[PDB]
């Protein structure tokens, strides 16, 4: 069982810096391609597709091995646990997270800061409800 | 503008894992969706992955704006060619050190299908970084 393991908390590390890693190099990507950089752009695309496939392998043996998501600590054995982990970081975000963020940006003096945060709660709120109307989907049948 | 040494900083960086770690998810939980036929649900999450992608991309254009560095490396991202180097940094890390250390850890702890999976990412980031350096040297010529 890799309950308690080492190797379940290198899993999670692994899925951690995979995701950051596609999202990096998509992002550099799109500096590459306004200079003018096409072929500097294409590489960093398809290296981001190895580090999907690096994420979703991490994923494929945390769920065969009974682990939590590492984004949430809940299940996603079956498709309802996945949308169910969607609903708890969603509803974290949107209710804790982003507010926080907002009021700690207001309090430190970066008001657009603060206002980027809260789009992204009310963002999350219309995430949330929205994986709660699939999971109203699933459960009723 | 200065960001530096503030909490909104770690905010804006523990924001940015968070929305990648959501992106990957999402993008998974569609395949499952997928494979049991629910495409509505799995064209949903996949569009609510596009709303975490651009989450992401802003929380990275206010750690660039701001004078932060990378969350993945702790490296500028300010240029192209600063960009490219945080790339390399956090490759040449996970082929050196992490995922080889992942793999020692696995077949000790009695996982050699996991230490196998952490051995091939090892030989592809070394893969990765070996690419990420020629480009380097493209832009520096
Ligand atoms: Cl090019
Ligand atoms: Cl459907
Ligand atoms: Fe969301
Ligand atoms: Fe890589």
């Amino acid at each position: 069982d890799l309950k308690g393991t080492k190797t379940a908390e290198n899993l999670k590390q692994g899925f951690i810096g995979e995701s950051m890693a596609n999202r990096r190099y998509l992002y550099f990507a799109k500096r590459a391609d306004e200079e003018g950089y096409p072929e500097i752009a294409g590489l960093l695309r398809s290296i981001a597709e190895g580090e999907t496939a690096h994420a979703f392998g991490h994923l494929d043996f945390i769920r065969q091995g009974g682990l939590t998501d590492p984004a949430t600590d809940k299940p996603i054995g079956t498709l309802e646990q996945m949308i169910e982990s969607a609903i708890a970081g969603e509803t974290y975000e949107w209710t804790q997270m982003y507010p926080g963020f907002a009021k700690v940006a207001r309090e430190e003096g970066f008001p657009e800061v603060a206002e980027w945060f809260e789009t992204l709660a009310r963002a999350e709120k219309s995430h949330a409800e929205k994986f709660q109307n699939v999971l109203k989907q699933l459960k009723g049948g």
